[PDB]
DNA sequence: ATGAGACGCTGGCGATTAGCTAATCGCCAGCGTCTCATCTTTATGCGCC
């Protein structure tokens, strides 16, 4: 097959959370978290723009992501 | 009741005196890197009005 579902898989191992991804409700959190990390690299501007977002995983998620 | 009108070696040299593009060819040309990202586009691989 030409299509894969990459990043489902790279989510699910890093968050080990499989429950986000598969949810149709956190797809416009999902589509602005692929956002803040393709827009940037700086590990600062990406932990600055997912401050919002430090809820919903572990600080050593955080840092994961 | 007299006193003007009629004007040269130059040309052919040397020998100063002065002055100017052009034709031929050769040489020799600032360059070195990295990072970072960014997009494309191509080779192959899959579908019928």
């Amino acid at each position: 097959f030409n299509a894969s579902l990459g990043t489902y898989h790279d989510l699910l191992k890093i968050i080990k959370d499989k429950d986000f991804l598969d949810n149709e409700e956190n797809e416009d959190i999902l589509e602005d978290i692929v956002l803040t990390l393709t827009l940037f690299e700086d590990r600062e501007m990406i932990e600055e723009r997912l401050k919002t977002y430090a809820h919903l995983f572990d600080d050593k998620v955080m840092k994961q992501l």
